[PDB]
């Protein structure tokens, strides 16, 4: 069995202004990812079927959960139902957990944010 997955073995890209680290392992219960943000997510998406739970690792900003502001910080802990529209701004690091496990025909996109909007 494999229980360690590495950041030197995992899939690293950026997407609509993160940087994404997926690692590899396959579960269907929970999809674990990092996050670094320098400004923001610049895309407001929803998942019809997973929660998004942020853990902050380090840094500050705000997220956007169906259009209400949530500021965050360094330890602060963000939990998004299913079917809630998110979008977020910050300079930041953090844990993602999706649960049950990503399946990208879940996702919807809503609408383009534009970089200008955040104030990172």
């Amino acid at each position: 069995t494999k229980y360690k997955y590495t950041v030197e073995e995992s899939e690293r890209f950026n997407k609509h202004g993160i940087d994404l680290t997926v690692y590899g392992q396959v579960d269907p219960s929970a999809t674990v990812v990092r996050v670094s943000v320098e400004r923001g997510h610049f895309q407001e998406f929803f998942n019809v079927r997973s929660s998004y739970t942020y853990y902050v690792v380090s840094g500050q900003g705000v997220f956007y959960l169906n259009s209400e502001a949530v500021p965050a910080g360094a330890t602060d802990l963000i939990t998004v139902p299913p079917n809630t529209r998110i979008h977020y701004f910050g300079s930041m690091e953090m844990v993602l957990t999706v649960a049950p496990a990503f399946n990208e025909q879940d996702e919807r996109h809503v609408r383009f944010i534009s970089e200008s909007e955040s104030p990172y």
